[PDB]
C-alpha cells in the first residue's frame, strides 16, 4: 500500500476497460500502463481511467488520451518506458499465434515479472505450454487461461476434484448476457466460431451483415456446445483427469444484459467407498463476464508476483496455483 | 510410483480407518505407519489395513496387528522407528492442547517432512500459527484445517471471493449422516460441545447414558449453529474478510446413513460494478465426511511436499494452496 504492484493492462478492448476499471479502488494495486494497437498510457502515479476511456472509444485509441503516444509498435514501446511489476494480456488471440507474439516480445525484451492471460482456446494455452524453458529463462512468471473458463471454474474443478478416487466427468456450463453491444461487436466473432459450421477464419471474416443475418435466425442468442477450450488440458496437466472427460458449453445473449443461465462447474467422480457423486460450483447472476474473468486475472498476477519473488519463473496454469485476494 | 510418497496416519479411530481405506488403491502414496494412544504399526512394503482395523476393533489398537507394537508412547516410538515423508493428524484435539503437543514432539525429535491436520475451531488452528517459526526451524511443512470445513469448502471460498471487490459473508452449512455408531461413538462428545448450554469440558464428561438421553431428544439429531470454526480466521489470514464475516453451522444426523443436508458454501460479496451476489459450492451427497475430510487432508499432503521440495518450511492453511490430485 505503501508498494503497490505496479501493473499494466495490454489491450483495451471491453476487457482490459473493465479490468482498469476494477483495479480502481484496490489499494495494493495501481494501473500504470495501458497499449492497444495504435497507441499506448504510461503514468507511474497511476492512469486515469476516464481519459483513457474516452481517448480509446472517442479517438479509436489510448495513445490520444492526455499523456498518451500514438505508436504502431506500442507493446514494444510501452515495455521499455516503464516500471511495470506485471501486465493483464487483455489481447484478442488474433491472429491465433498473436498472445504467443507477444510473450515472444516479452521474452526477447529481457523484461521480468508476471503475466497473465485469459485464454480460452486449448491449442492457445498449447502455444504458451511449448515456451515454458523460455519463460523461466527469461525470468518471467506466466499465469495462463486465468479469467472465469478457463480460470474459476478451472480452480473450482481442481478444489471439487480432492474428494475423489476417479473423476468421471468436468462439465462447464456457462452464461453470457450483453449489456453494451459498443464493448462486445469488437469481439462477437470470437464466440461465433464455436458455431456450428464455423471456424476462427470463417468468422473473423464476417461483416456486420453476415453478424446481424446469423444473430437474427436466434433472437440474438449463441448456444456453443463441445468448445475448444483449455480447461481440458489444463485439469490433465493438474493430474485430475483426462482432457476428454471435461467439456464447456453455454449461452451468449447479445440482446439482453441478463445472464441467460446460471454458470456452473459440475465435478462428477467415484469416491474411495465406490459412490458416485456430483459437486457443482455455480457462479450468482449479478456477477458479470468482466468480474469473473478480470477478477481472478488479478487474483492470478497477485498469486504470480508471490511465485515470482520466491524464485520461480516458467509457466503456471489456474488448475495449479491459490489465487490471492487483491485489496 | 516406483518412489511413493511414504505416509503415515497418527490416531486409529473413524476417521484414521477411513484413511487408510482411502490410500489403498494409491499409486503414489503409501501407508508405512498407523500409531493409537496403546500401540503402533509401521511397514515400509506398505500397511495391511485389514489387518490394522481388526486389530483396533477387535484388540483396542494396532500394536495388536501383526508387526503390531504395543507402547504408552506410540507416537515417540513410531517417529524414531521409520523413513515416512509426511503424517495425517486424525487424533481428536482432546485435551485441546494435543495436537499442538503431538506437534511440539514432531518439533522436538528433529524429524522433517510434511505435516496435515483436519482441525475445526479457531482456537486449536490459533496454537498451531504460534508455533510457525518453530515448525520453519524444525524444517516441517505443515499443513492446517486441510479437512472437509475447514478445509475443502475454506479453498472453495477463496477462490470463489476471486469475482468480488468486497466479500460481505462466508456461509458454511454442512450435512452429515452417521452410517456406523462404532466408528463415531468415540467423537460424538467432539460434535455435542457446539450444542447450545454444551462446551468442551461438559460434553467429554458425558456418559453413554446422558448422551443416550440428549440425542433421543432431537430423533438424533444435533443442530448446530454459529460453531468455533477455523474457516473464520484461515479466510482471514487469507487477505479476504473479517473472521466475523464467516458464519460455521450443520446438521449431523446420528441415526441415518444419508446426508441430513446438502453441504455448501455461499460466498457474498460485491463486484467492481456494484453488483451484489453470490457463488455457491455445494457437494454430493453421496460424497461422505470421510471423502469430503481426508481426499483434502492427503490433497494438501501431497502440495505440502511440493512446498517442502521447494525449501517452503512452516504453517499453511487450506485457504492459502492448491491442494494436488493424488494418484
Ligand atoms: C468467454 C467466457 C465468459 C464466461 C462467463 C462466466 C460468467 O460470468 O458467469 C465469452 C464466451 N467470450
Ligand atoms: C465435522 C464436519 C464434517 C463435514 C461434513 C461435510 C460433508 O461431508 O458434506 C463433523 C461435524 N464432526
Amino acid at each position: 500500500s505503501l508498494a503497490p504492484l505496479r501493473v499494466g493492462i495490454l489491450g483495451f478492448g471491453g476487457l482490459g476497460q473493465a479490468a482498469a476499471r476494477l483495479l480502481a479502488p484496490k489499494q495494493e494495486m495501481k494501473l500504470v500502463a495501458v497499449a492497444d494497437r495504435h497507441g499506448y498510457l504510461y503514468d507511474a502515479d497511476g492512469i486515469d481511467v476516464d481519459n483513457a476511456v474516452q481517448a480509446y472509444t472517442q479517438q479509436g485509441s489510448v495513445g490520444k488520451a492526455k499523456k498518451g503516444q500514438m505508436s504502431e509498435q506500442s507493446i514494444e514501446d510501452l515495455i521499455g518506458e516503464g516500471e511495470v511489476d506485471g501486465y493483464f494480456l487483455a489481447l484478442p488471440n488474433l491472429p491465433n499465434t498473436f498472445m504467443a507474439d507477444v510473450t515472444r516480445q516479452f521474452i526477447a525484451s529481457g523484461w521480468q515479472g508476471v503475466l497473465v492471460d485469459a485464454l480460452k482456446r486449448t491449442s492457445a494455452v498449447e502455444q504458451l505450454i511449448t515456451l515454458r524453458e523460455d519463460l523461466a529463462q527469461a525470468g518471467i512468471t506466466y499465469m495462463t487461461g486465468c479469467g472465469a473458463t478457463p480460470g474459476l471454474l478451472t480452480a473450482a474443478a481442481a478444489i471439487a476434484s480432492q474428494s475423489f478416487q476417479e473423476i468421471h466427468q468436468v462439465k462447464i456450463t456457462f452464461g453470457v448476457g450483453i449489456a453494451n453491444w459498443e464493448a462486445y461487436r469488437a469481439t462477437i466473432r470470437e464466440d461465433i466460431a464455436h458455431m456450428p459450421g464455423y471456424n476462427v477464419d470463417k468468422a473473423q471474416a464476417m461483416t456486420d451483415a453476415e453478424v446481424a443475418a446469423l444473430l437474427d435466425q436466434t433472437n440474438g442468442i449463441l448456444a456453443l456446445e463441445d468448445m475448444e477450450a483449455a480447461d481440458d488440458i489444463m485439469l490433465e496437466l493438474a493430474g485430475i483427469c483426462h482432457r476428454d472427460q471435461v467439456t464447456v458449453g453455454g449461452v451468449v445473449d447479445t440482446r439482453n444484459p441478463k445472464k441467460p443461465l446460471s454458470t456452473h462447474v459440475k465435478i462428477t467422480g467415484r469416491t474411495f467407498e465406490g459412490k458416485i457423486s456430483s459437486h457443482t460450483f455455480t457462479l450468482g447472476d449479478e456477477t458479470s463476464m468482466a468480474a469473473n474473468v478480470c477478477g481472478p486475472a488479478f487474483g492470478y498476477l497477485k498469486a504470480g508476483y508471490g511465485l515470482h519473488r520466491q524464485g520461480l519463473k516458467g509457466l503456471f496454469t489456474a488448475a495449479d496455483v491459490m489465487p490471492k485476494f487483491v485489496r
